[PDB]
């Protein structure tokens, strides 16, 4: 599969991903106080310099990471936990998909040097978010905040999906 | 190839540490010292994107062992201090990770050799006179002015950290 697919096949999950993320909520105000800033790496956002297989590798680990906290207790949210499974099969599904196409590229190319902009960042930047969701004992507010943040998320994948260019 | 994560990260802290450094204001014997800036230094020629991560590293370890030292007489936030000196370390340790890589494909030279050296005694000097001065404001001003200048020279040398 060459790059140029699995780019589209990735534009085109972020948008059902996001989509499934805006059919859970009505505004919550009262969450306003619970508001924190979980600073997503600076490279995820500003890096202009992404070769195919890092920007992939990045959205690989971060689709990873997102599946992990949506795997957590949202129960008290109240929210249709059928659009929850929908949303955490369709990011699984990005995520197998991604690691086929990875392991054919990657074969045989020198190492990889791998995820230099994923790793160091991501893997912390997500243990805030889980910390934070422990720490407000999984709370409807606290599902609140982080789902907004899941979706900046999204918003960045989908800047990154155009450094996967054939 | 990590050069350009590297140079971006190199910017982000060549931002913050500055922009740190020149935040520090407290509450003299001279405001001005000589400690002979290795030519290695203020030498403009074209550094190889190795060598150039080669000597930032260099740079950064020691100017890191500068600002470790005690600072409590000059009334500086020392929480910028704790700032800068954990975003020194952070960037000290990527150099690291990408200086490793290629660890082996460069070789002992006298330039290298020089401008280890020449480095070392540098900023032995600036530790020297902040222990003569026993670390008084007054010195740490003179230090903090000094290692400002580093860092245009390290702008400098970030500019080579690409490809
Ligand atoms: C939480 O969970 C659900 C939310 O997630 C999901 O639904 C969202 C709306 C959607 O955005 C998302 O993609 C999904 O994640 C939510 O909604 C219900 O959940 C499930 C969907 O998975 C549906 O429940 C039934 O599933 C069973 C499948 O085996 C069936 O028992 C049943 O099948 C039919 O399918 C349609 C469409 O889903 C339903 O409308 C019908 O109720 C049902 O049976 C018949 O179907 C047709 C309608 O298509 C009826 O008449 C036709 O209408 C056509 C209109 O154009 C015309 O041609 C003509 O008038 C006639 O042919 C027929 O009379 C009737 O027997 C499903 O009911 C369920 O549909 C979703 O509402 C939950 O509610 C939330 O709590
Ligand atoms: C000493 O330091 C901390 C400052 O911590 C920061 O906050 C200021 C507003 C930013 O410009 C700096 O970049 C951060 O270091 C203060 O909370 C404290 O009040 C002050 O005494
Ligand atoms: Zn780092």
């Amino acid at each position: 599969m060459s790059y140029n697919l699995l780019g589209f096949l990735q534009r085109s999950s972020n948008f059902q991903c996001q989509k499934l993320l805006w059919q859970l909520n009505g505004r919550l105000e009262y969450c306003l106080k619970d508001r924190m800033n979980f600073d997503i790496p600076e490279e995820i956002k500003q890096l202009q310099q992404f070769q195919k297989e890092d920007a992939a590798l990045t959205i690989y680990e971060m689709l990873q990471n997102i599946f992990a906290i949506f795997r957590q207790d949202s129960s008290s949210t109240g929210w249709n936990e059928t659009i929850v499974e929908n949303l955490l099969a369709n990011v699984y599904h990005q995520i197998n998909h991604l690691k086929t196409v990875l392991e054919e590229k990657l074969e045989k190319e020198d190492f990889t040097r791998g995820k230099l902009m994923s790793s160091l960042h991501l893997k912390r930047y997500y243990g805030r978010i889980l910390h934070y969701l422990k720490a407000k004992e999984y709370s409807h507010c606290a599902w609140t905040i982080v789902r907004v943040e899941i979706l900046r998320n999204f918003y960045f994948i989908n800047r990154l999906t155009g450094y996967l260019r054939n």
